[PDB]
């Protein structure tokens, strides 16, 4: 089996992206942020606390013939921009471009931080980093992906994330007509439950290309793209009026700048991420100080490569008994 889906940006920003996925029977369609930086999928749902709802589309499982509560079972998530969520578990058919999956477990959210509230857009996340890191207690339950895999064509997804512009998610294949040149593969570290691979170097600019390892995590989920306080630096010196702002929480730079490129390293392969990627727009709305798409890592404890780098490439995540990512340009 495969399945495709178009995912598409929330905002004018690329802040996020969402996906459909069908939940039950009927299907429930819901806009879910797909995150392969996190493993529970849970939505927006009829037992959400009603002063914690402003506009999501919620799963009601009473109204689904196949929802079965998962009888005993509770979940609770933080995420690494300190919102979070929890609630109980129903199992249910999920169906995401094409593919289902029967028996999935349906995270559906009591309570949920302000920072989900506050988006109408998103109705939920669908985690497709590793099943070890589910919240599911007290029995952990397994992604999407894992449930799905057995059956797919391929033990593979891949994320085509669009530049202010819709891209897909596909499930079971890698569309050939989708990037340029080839598919450059790196080893990947479970053992932190992510898609964890080592970076060989970057380049600012036209700069001349750096040589020196940069482990982190290929994550959907994440707008930006966070790198040592080193590398940071050097790419915000290339901009006139930049700098670090503690009273913002990042790099900012004049709205007027032209940005530089950023490329980073694959293997012997070199991803290109055009200026215009990384600026975030205005601090405030009518500002002329705009926030950079390129933050330190430092003190999150793990360099992030978001949405920001992720973008500038077609990615497969190959869940084959040894997991590997792929990079080509596109």
């Amino acid at each position: 089996s495969t399945g495709s889906a178009t995912t598409t940006p929330i905002d004018s920003l690329d802040d996020a992206y969402i996906t459909p996925v069908q939940i039950g029977t009927p299907a429930q369609t819901l806009n879910l942020d797909f995150d392969t930086g996190s493993s529970d999928l849970w939505v927006f749902s009829s037992e959400t606390t009603a002063s914690e709802v402003d506009g999501q589309t919620i799963y009601t499982p009473s109204k689904s013939t196949t929802a079965k509560l998962l009888s005993g079972a509770t979940w609770s998530i933080s995420y690494g921009d300190g919102s979070s969520s929890s609630g109980d578990v129903y199992t249910d058919t999920v169906s995401v471009g094409g593919l289902t999956v029967t028996g999935q477990a349906v995270e559906s959210a009591k309570k949920v931080s302000s920072s989900f509230t506050e988006d109408s857009t998103i109705d939920g996340l669908l985690g497709l980093a590793f099943s070890t890191l589910n919240t599911v207690s007290p029995t952990q339950q397994k992604t999407f992906f894992d449930n799905a895999k057995a059956s797919l064509d391929s033990p593979v997804f891949t994320a085509d994330l669009g530049y202010h512009a819709p891209g897909t998610y596909n499930f079971g294949f890698i569309d050939t007509t989708a990037y340029t040149g080839s598919i450059t593969y790196t080893a990947v570290s479970t053992k932190q439950g992510f898609w964890e691979w080592t970076s060989t170097g970057y380049a600012v600019g036209s700069g001349t290309f750096k040589s020196t390892s940069i482990d982190g995590i290929a994550d959907t989920g994440t707008t930006l793209l966070y790198l040592p306080a080193t590398v940071v630096s050097a790419y915000w010196a290339q901009v006139s009026g930049a700098k670090s702002s503690s009273s913002v929480g990042g790099y900012v730079f004049p709205c007027s700048a032209t940005l530089p490129s950023f490329t980073f390293g694959v293997g012997s392969a070199r991803i290109v991420i055009p200026g215009d990627y990384i600026d975030f727009g205005p601090i405030s709305t009518g500002s002329s100080s705009c926030f950079g798409g390129i933050q330190s890592s430092a003190g999150i404890g793990i360099n992030i490569f978001g949405d920001v780098a992720l973008k500038a490439a077609f990615v497969v995540f190959n869940g084959a008994t040894t997991p590997t990512l792929g990079f080509a340009s596109k």
